[PDB]
């Protein structure tokens, strides 16, 4: 598993649940191709998005729909979804985590790279 | 001044000076068009991005190019840049003030919107 | 005014207002010895907390009531309050910004330290 | 495990490990009595800090060492340490996960409570 997302909500201090994601590899012509999508489990989790052979070095862009979880939660938020826009490299560690943690008007977001 | 972009660098304790940030707007066929641009000054603010008559009703995307930032400085840094995103005057004018606080593998953006 | 604070509620997307702020200095005997306090503005900004001449050299606590401002909005925070521990003043006097960015369950702290 | 730290290196994209953690319950006196400690493992964690039985309802700080951190990596940082403080309550959910996110000037501190 190459490449996990991981979502919190630092409203209620919770996994979020149930959160739409979509990723995009960048094309050659720039625009963004579909590459992988799901929803967040229970524990605030998305694996098995991609595998170790499609996972190529490239440009990704994770899209995490924030403001639908908002909206679910009948809270009024800020963003139309986070975008987190990285490029995988084959040098360094393998694993790469990609987190976010979310309040109406305000995210941050981490990027865990290990082995 | 309704747009204003706040940059924070959280390795030196100190505005990120001279980082590039691109505004776009979605236009009706579901493109995103140049909206405006600039770079953050001494204090890591970024002022006169628009007008209140051009910052009309749409949905706004402010890229903060934080990638050049952090090699300028000899880091290599995790993210390509931050997006930040957002329906702008859906019910009226307002403000917004969008701050990054950057780190190389990390970022939080918050908005500040106050009403006229 | 070299010691100020910020403070942002990353909920409603503006300043925190009338936030009760509490800093202490460590003395010899090490306890904590009460400093200054005060209350956030409109602005949620606090200043004139101290003056160049009496900040001096040291560890210094400032201590942000997160969970009071938090109650008075009808949530029920995770935290007893924020706290921001740092030597000041220990190669000359610098200017310092604590801020914080407040959500229920989460809270975020940075310092804009500036050379006079 | 009622009570568990999470820390990550911000500027490094990885846990931080070896990062010493105290935690302290709040005496009737208001003074802070020393409850348990530990170092963050290879993966950023720590566990086993306490039971169910010893982690009674009342006021605890945890403190983690973040200017050591720094300091073991050659980076100037402002902060003695990172403080933690919260009431442990029976009626909600019953583990804590205590994370924290590292920079040199700035960290971040979220609570992750479920069951
Ligand atoms: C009212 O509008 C803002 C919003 C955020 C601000 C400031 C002003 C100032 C002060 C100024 O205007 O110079 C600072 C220092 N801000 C931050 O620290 C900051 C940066 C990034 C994040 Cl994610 C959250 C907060
Ligand atoms: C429940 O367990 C957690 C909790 C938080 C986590 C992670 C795992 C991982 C995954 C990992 O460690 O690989 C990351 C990246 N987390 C963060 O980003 C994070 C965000 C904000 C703060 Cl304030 C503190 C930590």
């Amino acid at each position: 598993c190459p490449l996990m997302v991981k979502v919190l909500d630092a409203v209620r201090g919770s996994p979020a649940i149930n959160v739409a994601v979509h990723v995009f590899r960048k094309a050659a012509d720039d625009t963004w191709e579909p590459f992988a999508s799901g929803k967040t489990s229970e524990s605030g989790e998305l694996h098995g998005l991609t595998t170790e052979e499609e996972f190529v070095e490239g440009i990704y862009k994770v899209e995490i729909d924030t403001k639908s979880y908002w909206k679910a939660l009948g809270i009024s938020p800020f963003h139309e979804h986070a975008e987190v826009v990285f490029t995988a490299n084959d040098s360094g560690p393998r694993r790469y985590t990609i987190a976010a943690l979310l309040s109406p008007y305000s995210y941050s977001t981490t990027a865990v790279v290990t082995n």
